[PDB]
């Protein structure tokens, strides 16, 4: 709602945030699948109307680490919606021609139309995230990316995009977790391959870059969102609920 | 249930098929909307069983008159399935830097990918209709456009696109039905031309025309009667998904270890 | 040289130019036509270097009024260089495709490759320009638009490319004889649209436009450059003087490999 | 002239062709940079004529070996024509993203619009080539896209794109001498292990080429043989072929007293 909301005052910390926090929802899984579907139903009217008045851009940002329920909050929180109306654009590790220009190159393509809703699986982010752990460029051109971010955002909010970024707090045990069933899961054994584990060697990397990110980047006309995605019933409700009452705020309306 | 797969001998007439024919599903609507919930689910993890394997690809097209069933198609038979994996690719008019090149060219251009599916909403066939039908070029240049879609069609089938296209088959008294609704729809009335109604017949001879010409064996045509939306969306379901289950497809390969 | 560098300190007039200055060249038309000739010779090795290299991003900025002479520019300036290392990107009005989005989303699109360099036949300043003389959009909205552009353009300044805006600037009575020439050429007649007059009437506001963005997006990254465009030759050398030596400046080495 | 088109018959026979031919010139190499210098000036108004016009669409695709000149022909060929209105499109080794789809998917994205010549360093060829000769993929798949150029070629020149492909031809001993030139050159050794490789597979590359000329030689898609032995020569050659092609479309100018 608005606890999870990270203030423009450079003061946001990490550790002021718990992955197993539940204490938005007076509930458990069984009450809060119930808020879910009424959710969902109240996303597809409001999707049908941004489509249908066409004035409108909402791009959604996706991030958190390896198994921390990206693709969870894909499935579960859009299912049901239109699929001429909503659209993800996944961005992995770059190629050649794609690193021939700047960064935002390859993410300015897939920003929203009007009347589109466009979830960002990975983002821009990732060029202040895996490129500052593993040092793949210097410190000095990516402390500059943080001013970037923010005017290539305040650019896009100015041209009528409503942006909503999500980073889906997990904890380090818990991705320990996850990784292990995902293994002695055969459906789930292709996704992983042995070069995610040194990832997780730099887990401590990930958090600060992850917090500085957060702390510099996160402005009023494009907002952080932090959300505890130990508890995958909690983390696709309260993405839902974020995410209806900001579309809702727009006031849109068909068109006669 | 291969009834309505159109074979490739230049034999097909359209006037055979029955918009409201229902003969192929045993029971009555609720019945199919039964039948249809499992086929969508079989449908769900066969789309993520494409993800996974990432080798097939699968695209569906969808042609039909105008209120024919295209975007309740998309909807309805889609719903659930994994937004990763299917992608819409809607076709209108050609703006002018479509129109600079071949009528193909923006079309290629969202061919579907390994491991996606994509539903075209309105296709290259678009290029074979109303270009014939209003006489906006000579008939000497679309009549070669029956080759071209047959050869552009084959060029994706052999480099490992499975290509389903579907015509949605309405009468033209339900469209009459469907369009007058949409004007009497409060939520409906943006979507909504007489041109199209008043050249019905005409776009009937090219639709027969078009499906007589393309229909192959790497991408036959399957006419689907839309008359009513329950059977449509079934039948569209089934034949998707006995192609999907025809491919085979199996998980990819890991290449035990303690995470700590 | 520097006299028509305009300087980030927000009190940039127009009137200080006058597009028959000639002096920055100690001669006349044909004099400079030997000097222009060495000048593209310099030209042709430094792209080559350019595309050699394959580090640096060059981005040339063309903006100037109707048969201000961004064409004559193109054609002359870039004679004899590798077409496969240099590309003309137009940008014209816009189509509702690329409307449905920012007015960025299209020119962001072209932006000059690593080991490329691009010319920006107009660019993302006709969204500062057209728009605002002919009110395409509130005047709230472009106004905000010269912030992003200056922090687009240290987006791409930063991340490896170097950007020469130049300004072509001509006046108003000579307009009146390239646009009467135009109509009385059998070979370029083409190009005149009976649009191209209501922007000749708008002729004082597309100057106070032109004098408000280069004021505000004149900066040490992306520097504007005021470029008398009067007589032809002198244009073409000066633009030509201007891009071999900020290519040279780059100081790019061949990569030699083992 | 016209000894250099091979005829749409599947006949053609590479060793006909020797790179040190020159029999179509009667002079030296100073009277062939003179003729060059009129024939350059001429294409530099006909593609003005070209843009101006804004209805045909030039495609000039180049295919030769390591070293066989195609930079050069671009550079000298197209020396002084306006960039506005010529574009190069190199297609090398592809990418992830391209390799999803097919082959034709990122050549097709560059085909000239109209208005548009557009030069081809590389092109859909090399995927008849060195996936052949390399084995990239089996000897059976790569048999049929002989078939898919064909009729993706006519389908480009029947909607009004005119193409001229041109193979440049040099021998194996000026290939040895020019490798051995870019590694004894400071200003042009970052061109040049990978380019050794191919000459390992000299003979299976010309194979190659000679299959490839031999099915997709067309009348709507010719293939141009240039001995390229000789700079000098093979500048001259397709300057003449290209500025005869260009006049042979008869494009002119657009059609509307104002006074200011």
């Amino acid at each position: 709602m608005k606890k999870y909301r990270v203030q423009p005052d450079g003061r946001f910390e990490l550790k002021r945030f718990d992955p197993d926090d539940t204490s938005a929802f007076e509930g458990g899984k069984q009450a809060a699948l119930e808020a879910l579907a009424v959710l969902n139903r109240r996303l597809e009217k409001l999707q049908e109307l941004l489509y249908a008045e066409g004035q409108h851009k909402v791009l959604v940002v996706l991030q958190a680490m390896d198994a921390g329920g990206k693709d969870g909050t894909i499935r579960v929180v859009f299912d049901g919606v239109n699929p001429s109306g909503v659209r993800v654009a996944s961005f992995g590790v770059p190629t050649e021609q794609e690193l021939a220009r700047d960064y935002l190159w390859r993410v300015h393509q897939q920003v929203p139309r009007k009347g589109e809703l466009v979830i960002f699986d990975r983002s821009h982010y990732e060029d202040v995230l895996v490129v500052r752990v593993k040092n793949l460029v210097p410190q000095q051109v990516w402390q500059k990316r943080y001013r970037h971010i923010r005017e290539f955002e305040r650019m896009l909010a100015d041209e009528g995009t409503t942006i909503l970024k999500f980073f889906l707090h997990i904890s380090k045990d818990e991705q320990r977790q996850r990784l292990q069933e995902r293994l002695d899961n055969p459906e789930k054994r292709w996704k992983f391959r042995m070069g995610d584990l040194e990832d997780r060697r730099l887990w401590d990397r990930y958090q600060e870059a992850y917090e500085a990110a957060i702390r510099e980047t996160s402005t009023e006309y494009a907002p952080w969102y932090v959300i505890p995605a130990n508890k995958n019933w909690y983390r696709n409700w309260l993405v839902s609920h974020i995410l209806v009452e900001t579309l809702e705020g727009l006031a849109m309306q068909y068109p006669q």
